[PDB]
């Protein structure tokens, strides 16, 4: 069947792990447990076409330049996550979007930019703002909620699609 | 707020209604009743966005030409239906595409390919058919039931999402 390499990036602690573990295992993870690199492999029908959704879970530190050229060479999707109340998490999104244009030789890779935990509060990145990001990188921009789950298949999905058109 | 004029067109019987009233309504309409023109307006926030959703859920059929022309003329985003049970309708696609490119000058125009019913075992289409159609049509393909809702929201959104990088 066909299948889908999916890689997950973004700053530390964003909710990388529960994006990807509430699509898979359907649980909203509230614990302390950091990546460092994590593969998920699952079968799923996604608009009738029998698919393998192959997801990379990545870490997000210096640490990790070395396995992160590596991961993001094979990556044929990116979701490129910060959380709305984090906006160095934010500002972090450009320098990880560059890393993948250069390890891809492309300025044009599918990509979806996710705004998470968008359940809290206290935001201090407006929509709009990364909306406006979203359109200058020519990629769309979904906000998501690992804790209620809102947002979740959407940006996966939307992820497979751009793949999918590319 | 931000206003997306979207359109829902596809051969009688397809369910166009049925997944217009789902998204609104919340509840599946199992019943013969053919429409001529409705509007729906209803205010959304869709990735964090404060937006209203201007939709027209229109007749299919000659008679309609006429009132055809003029709704396109205004519609900003597409929603071209067909039934996974019905070759027929997935043929007349193509029609609707040309009047929509023609009335709106436009090659590309924010367009979702639609097949719906996609809970009923019966399929005439193939999934795969109707992914290489939207492929080169140069539009995403989402597969919905307007019976138990799968993929109800994801069209709708994902239209959204074209008209916002158009
Ligand atoms: N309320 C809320 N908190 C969330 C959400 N997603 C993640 N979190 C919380 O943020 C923290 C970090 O989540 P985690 O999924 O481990 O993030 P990570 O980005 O994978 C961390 P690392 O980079 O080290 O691998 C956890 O306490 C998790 O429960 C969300 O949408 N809502
Ligand atoms: N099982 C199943 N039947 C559906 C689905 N959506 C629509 N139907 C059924 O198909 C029939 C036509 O649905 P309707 O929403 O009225 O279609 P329409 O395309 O709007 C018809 P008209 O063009 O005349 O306006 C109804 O009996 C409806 O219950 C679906 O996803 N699943
Ligand atoms: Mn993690
Ligand atoms: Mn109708």
């Amino acid at each position: 069947m066909t299948e889908y390499k999916l890689v997950v990036v973004g700053a530390p602690g964003v909710g990388k792990s529960a994006l990807t573990i509430q699509l898979i295992q359907n649980h909203f993870v509230d614990e302390y447990d950091p990546t460092i690199e994590d593969s998920y492999r699952k079968q799923v029908v996604i608009d009738g076409e029998t698919c393998l959704l192959d997801i990379l879970d990545t870490a997000g530190q210096e640490e990790y330049s070395a396995m992160r050229d590596q991961y993001m060479r094979t990556g044929e999707g990116f979701l490129c996550v910060f959380a709305i109340n984090n906006t160095k998490s934010f500002e972090d999104i450009h320098q990880y979007r560059e890393q993948i244009k250069r390890v891809k030789d492309s300025d044009d890779v599918p990509m979806v930019l996710v705004g998470n935990k968008c359940d809290l509060a206290a935001r201090t990145v407006e929509s709009r703002q990364a909306q406006d990001l979203a359109r200058s990188y020519g990629i769309p921009y979904i906000e998501t909620s690992a804790k209620t789950r809102q947002g979740v298949e959407d940006a996966f999905y939307t992820l497979v699609r751009e793949i999918r058109q590319h």
